[PDB]
DNA sequence: TATATATATATATATATATATATATATATATATATATATATATATATATATATATATATATATATATATATATATATATATATA
């Protein structure tokens, strides 16, 4: 395929795609059910590395949304499967922006620091099974 | 007229039992809307290429599979016309 399309093309392709987009979201619906326990992966192994840290590390309310943001997109990082030679630089790149954000260094040494329990998450959870 | 037995009304408060309204905040249970981002689950659109899966069009030839037309004759299969 290529890349330059109209503005028209796009929107006639989604505009009446309407009945069979909503009729494969209905057997979407099927395969989310054994598949949604990502999730409890997922905050599971984040919440049982950050609870402790945020908790007595002595962070507000409202902020620790903010240090999620940091470690969740170092999570997303790792779950597409990648190890420590682009760690190595994507954790300065985060420290950096999210130093812009408004954040203190002081916290931001001793996190990245902490950020190496985090690891992987998504799995698999439907077997083919031919018989 | 005064009592004992039950059905409802009032007179004026304070109680115990349940149905809903408010006064003003705080909380536990669920349905949705926002504020601002970063995630995990799926439906489609794009940005830009290179892949694997199938539907068709071309580029240029060569080949195996079948449907018909010709080129030039010779022959096996049947339908009819002539020659004598």
């Amino acid at each position: 395929r290529r890349t330059g399309i109209t503005t028209e093309d796009a929107i006639t392709k989604y505009s009446v795609k309407a009945k069979t987009e909503q009729t494969a979201y209905k057997n979407a619906t099927k395969d989310m059910v054994v598949q949604a326990q990502n999730i409890m992966n997922f905050y599971s192994v984040v919440n049982q590395a950050l609870i402790p840290w945020l908790n007595a590390h002595g962070v507000g309310g409202n902020l620790r949304i903010l240090y999620r943001q940091l470690a969740n997109e170092y999570v997303k990082v790792l779950n597409t499967k990648q190890s420590g030679e682009v760690i190595k630089r994507l954790k300065i790149a985060l420290r950096h922006k999210y130093w812009l954000r408004g954040l203190d260094e002081a916290m931001l040494d001793e996190f990245m620091d902490y950020i190496d329990s985090l690891k992987s998450t998504t799995t698999n959870y439907i077997i083919f099974n031919m018989q």
